[PDB]
């Protein structure tokens, strides 16, 4: 199917009056694993925007160091 | 074209081949520094595409995730 499917939205940072959104969800290429992605989305979903990818141990990382 | 990087906050990653996933301060074409987030040569003069965020946009992200 060659797309980009939202497994699970996890969060909204932010939203243009344009109606696009700065999110973070978990996002399946093409039906392989789904990642953890942080991205820009446009309101229905889609079109995306710019954000990186992330493995598990860097959003694992990432986290822990938000919490001490 | 030219980038800065502000302050380093935390690496994410190594990589085969020398990469590390970072959040940082990043200001790019004498623009003020943004919160970013990429991958990074080992000598950080090459990067891939990678998301920025507001201040707030970036507060929003840490509070959810130390409040799970
Ligand atoms: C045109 C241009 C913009 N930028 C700026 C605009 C965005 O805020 C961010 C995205 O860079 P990259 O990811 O494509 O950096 C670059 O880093 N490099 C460029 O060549
Ligand atoms: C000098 C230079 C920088 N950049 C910036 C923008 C991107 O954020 C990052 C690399 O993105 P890219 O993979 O799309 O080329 O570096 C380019 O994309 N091309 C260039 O030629």
């Amino acid at each position: 199917e060659f797309t980009f499917e939202i497994e699970e939205h996890l969060l909204t940072l932010s939203e243009n009056e344009k109606g696009w959104t700065k999110e973070i969800n978990r996002v399946s290429f093409n039906g392989a694993p789904a990642k953890f992605d942080i991205r820009a989305w446009s309101p229905d979903h889609t079109k995306m925007g710019k954000g990186i990818t992330l493995s598990n141990e860097e959003f694992q990382t990432m986290v822990d160091a938000f919490k001490g």
